[PDB]
């Protein structure tokens, strides 16, 4: 910057802007009743 | 004016005068920097 004596005539300023997002996720499975009743293990489901 | 035995059947003027009134004026300017870096104090006196 060079202030003349005289003066008279600059800066700005900006800001930005961050986006998120939020996604879904998850899964599944399944078993019948026969799996349980005739499995070697008595303790599968835990 | 001669008046008879008989009398029977002069003016007054004014004058206006104008006068006027009118505006006058100046002023000069300085900076901090000419009074500030100066060799004499009282240059603003």
């Amino acid at each position: 910057p060079a202030l003349t004596e005289n003066g008279g005539r600059r800066v700005g300023f900006t800001r930005i802007q961050l986006i998120g997002s939020i996604k879904k996720f998850g899964f599944f499975y399944e078993w019948t009743q026969e799996a349980m009743d005739f499995d070697t293990d008595e303790e599968l489901d835990s």
